């Protein structure tokens, strides 16, 4: 019956399930949640792991021994409950000096803090074990035109995570560095605003490497954007490190709904590329469950994050089985797109005549695609009813 | 009064002013223009150049002799009017052939007769003096999840792109490349679905030099991004060889509306952007006149594109020159945001106890970033409100 | 396995599965359809009906010899098959002379052709069956500002409905008006966006009781809005006179896709709202078979429309049978929002002490609301994983 | 140099200057502001009136003692400078006890406590001399689709405003409620989603007249809808009660900028119709300094509210006036749209052979509609450059 293990690799950030229900328009319906409660709660209900932002673990303004004992009952609960922590990731949003970003705060002394925080946070990553340090600008970007140049944004950007990248060198760290990208919410726009942009930036980069994405699957929906195209370019460019799951309902707020909500075909072709493609890293949920629950409810959400993935798992590995399937996909000539267009090369393309002055257009524009009857058969897979 | 001059190198397609008005719910409301009737026209209007689809020239499917008269009579009101054709590119998306896409066809016959479509109008594109070939791929994507192998199409899409740089290559021929994005419109979803993406995908290439990005106003903001932002991106990574302007409102069908109209504001920030950054290259209109209107009504929108971008460089340029815009934006600490984070290094940053231990985070964060007031300003040098 | 028949009510328009590919970017793909063919066809795939616009049956300017040898045809169809037509529509948006709308173009001389051409057309609809009469407005609306006086145009449409509800009462039939709204495409902004907006407009008719809606899945959510939500407010009003179901990815362009595709959750909770209600009226695909189709592709889309209708019918008709699913509605309150909040009346709740000086709010505060159990079980019954 | 003046009825929530800076993402960054000193600052900038929330005014549990220094402290500064109190509303948002809603929530012990809070505050709202009540329903909705049954939670709606409406009745009080629609956020969906939404719902209470809209220029913009023809549908009704001024760039969440920002241009067209139609109401701003701004920067965005209000008033009036435009629109036959389509009446339409027979469709078709260079024109004036 769906029922989660470690070994599918799921985690979940200490924010998520320890969201207290403030929004914007409304106060905390919950009271906070203990880290060491969180990680037993979760190991309780199959999970692999749990991740952090510094300032999720360590309240800010902590003093050395207040940080000590905060961290050591955490290792204490994942040394108890065998709960790994594969990523962490540094809070530069919540506190008022990141009010015009960390990295690219117009204000150059606040660039250097939020450096400073980030690298203090990535010892810390790295001692309990995280193998990718993700980096969330929430606060990078602009409510007005004339707020933010982000031609030197990106210069300032480029310095930040060029240093980062020689500290972990030089600290011979094996950490790697994933951008999640968002294109709003809470600045007007956000720079590096889709994953597109963020593996463009990256390409930009001293140590480019060392770098990859985190993509959030509303946040792509946030634009409009096909959250599976997103991934497949991530993977085809070698930078998937690490991946965010929740749901959302289009173009609004950012929603976090639990994973499977939201776009359910989506998250359907997302899961069958994740598992197609191999994909070996955390399958994480940034979500957070509704200020409508209790705490029966928080496990109950994150509980169905993991049974969703499982089940829309289950269906795609069906599809992909089915010989039904594999006929629908010769029919819609999948394979053919795997072809090397010209590996002939150019000389011999400009040469051959069945490719120009012999095409016949219009025996070729008469060819369905039967792309409709394959959907059909994803459907019926999808929703159990072949 | 705002009057275009040719050396503001305004150009515009033959397919926009040409527009004879068919919507996907509606019938064609304007007769065929003669290409040689819009350069005429277009030249009268201040223009610089036109530019071109293949098949907007010569009718597809048009004999050796046919297609040579037909361009013989383009270039005749060329050379009459002085007129210039920077930019030229290939229909791959009208023709039911296309109908699955052009280089990412899963029909491996279909890709190589669009790289040959697409190779003889890049030597016409030469032979009429384009510097740039733009390459939009309406027809790249999908409507369903399983139709399109994202990463296999994403490999047939670099091979296509580094055939055509070997054939320039070859050829010794100084035109590059500009790939336009847009995220959906034929398709359900697009490949390459924004300025991002496009720049990721570029830095793949096997020879990138060749390639740059031509972005669309409405294009991007179809996805809810900030345009004058990602065309930062894309100055900043040095690859804004063309662009196409013109309206949008905000999240719908592309529209297609003059520039100007939309979204005004981003219009003044992006025309500020263009020339503060001394963009030389063409400000090209991809518009559509609305089909409500008669050919008097085709030319007022085609004036009313330039107009508008005049209009605004003015006001930018006011709103630049203003002493007490530039007071805010000091006050505001754009200029800060040019200097380097820590040009000194990272061990001198890690050694700066001014940046961690002795940094006044509550100080920093009473620090108003003043941008209601620099807004306001250039909301007023906008309206010409001062 | 899901087989449609014809107790189940499934309709289609004519232009559904004869859409001939045409979009604004591309030629046609397929040929066009007889109607004679299309009602044998559907007939075969087990659809109780199908509907038409005018133009759709009958060529535009055809002379009264074509009209009756095009209708003659296509009742003759109708016999042979035993196919119904429910509903029937005039086209007031494809040919050029309504570019500025029908009913509120701000010519007068065309407002009274839209008329008349609908008049017609009402009836031929009650000659072949039709129940309702839909009216959609596509071309009622603006690109700018300027161009339309909204106040008068809701002028100018309360007297064409008010007109066109004078004749059928003069006539004595029995049919009635749905008005579909959607918010643009193919102009700007069309009048009447959603179904509010429809629903407040026909409060204001001079017979009220003669219009209802005919909201379509995709055209709400091109506006974002939840499609269940909008129907529920029909039902409310007793305003569900027809309904248009297709799919739709959100925020963009039109895509009508199959039904089940586009928000699959929105889907599921539409079938179930509609089959709860006890709605009696046909089951319409206003869709589009994807233009890379052939017509073996063209009813395998059909036929999917149907198909997912059914799946959705038998998980919703489960859902709610569920005894565990009961128990989480009780359990989450839904039976209180049924009950009157104050049947006691307005000054036995002002006494009340209970509701105000003594009701403790944070003992009410930590009441949970088990929404995310319920969702799950929701999620589980569509998926067939329970 | 568009000073603004008490006559102008511009009015501001104590909640929009008072905003604190929290967000979903980031702590309060101002300091709490004494409503005395809003008062006396909104009343040096030319400010009218202010409004409140009941918890805006008196915290929430507050004594009798304490809530009766609150306001006296409030009504002395409104003495003092003369400032109104044009309307008010309550607070059923942000307290945990709101999270399913006030009026629709689940519990009926939560509906009872909503509508007692409720008027409490009426009575002071009347003491105060508000002439409008608002009412945002910003928890009524839902996350998922079986956590609310719409159709029963309209009932709960209607039962609620319909007691609230025998409240004012049985009291005398000449106030009248005004309904805030808005499409989401803090809720994933909210009920009443949009202006037609809530003129569709009033049409069923039992006191109609006693109700109209509050329509807010971000939230209808939230949905992508037009805001001005949305505010034309209310005056239309005769429903235009009251009207919050902010702006918004397009589908988001709830931005809150100052007039004038977001949409330039949907502002223009909305001042233009709110002057030509005469509205007599508050010209009410909901906005929220960015957390960015300290209190120098508050007041500056509160005073560009209004300036940007002015100028667009300005640039309206010349428009309007100018007789070039008034020939554009003659042009584009805005003034023939005012003209009844049929007073000849029904039978006169059927028998008049110009409206069908004689009626030449391609010569109509031919006619232009110049929409463009009205359009241009608009455009011209907004900027200042005639
Ligand atoms: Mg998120
Ligand atoms: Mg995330
Ligand atoms: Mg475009
Ligand atoms: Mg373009
Ligand atoms: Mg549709
Ligand atoms: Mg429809
Ligand atoms: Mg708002
Ligand atoms: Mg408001």
């Amino acid at each position: 019956n769906y029922q989660p293990t470690p070994e599918d690799r799921f985690t979940f950030g200490l924010w998520t399930v320890g969201w207290q229900g403030r929004d914007p328009f409304g106060d905390a319906t919950r009271r906070a949640l203990d880290p060491v409660e969180s990680v037993r709660r979760l190991a309780e209900l199959g999970a692999h792991g749990v991740t952090f932002h510094d300032d999720d673990l360590i309240p800010f303004g902590s003093s050395d021994s207040e940080r000590e004992e905060h961290v050591k009952r955490f290792r204490q609960a994942l040394d108890d409950t065998g709960m790994k922590v594969p990523m962490a990731t540094t809070n530069l949003f919540t506190h008022p000096v990141f009010k015009d970003g960390g990295f690219t705060a117009n204000d150059r002394d606040v660039r250097r803090y939020a450096l400073r925080k980030t690298i203090r946070n990535i010892d810390l990553a790295v001692e309990l074990g995280a193998e990718t340090y993700v980096a969330w600008g929430g606060r990078e970007g602009a409510e007005s035109g004339g707020a933010k140049d982000v031609r030197d944004a990106l210069d300032r950007m480029k310095e930040a995570f060029d240093l980062l990248g020689e500290y972990v060198t030089s600290q011979g760290y094996d950490i790697r560095f994933a951008i999640e990208p968002k294109p709003n919410e809470p600045r007007g726009d956000i720079l590096l605003p889709t994953v597109g942009h963020a593996l463009a930036f990256i390409e930009r980069l001293e140590r480019p490497e060392l770098y990859g994405v985190n993509p959030e699957v509303g946040h792509e929906q946030m634009a409009g954007l096909n959250f599976p195209h997103g991934i497949a370019q991530a993977l085809w460019a070698g930078k998937l490190f690490h991946i965010d799951l929740n749901g959302q309902n289009g173009i609004k707020y950012d929603q976090d709904l639990r994973f499977g909500a939201g776009d359910l075909r989506a998250a359907f072709w997302l899961v069958d590329l994740l598992e197609s493609a191999g994909y070996s890293g955390p399958r994480h949920f940034d979500f957070k469950p509704p200020r409508t629950e209790d705490f029966d409810g928080v496990w109950a959400s994150a509980a169905g994050c993991m049974r969703n993935y499982l089940i829309l798992k289950e269906r795609a590995a069906a599809f992909r089985a089915d010989p039904e399937v594999q006929e629908a996909l010769r029919a819609s000539r999948l394979d053919e797109l795997a072809r090397p267009t010209a590996a002939d090369g150019l000389q011999a393309l400009l040469d051959d005549r069945s490719a120009f002055e012999e095409f016949d257009v219009d025996a070729a524009a008469a060819r369905g695609m039967a792309f409709e009857r394959l959907d059909q058969l994803a459907m019926d897979h999808l929703l159990g009813a072949r």
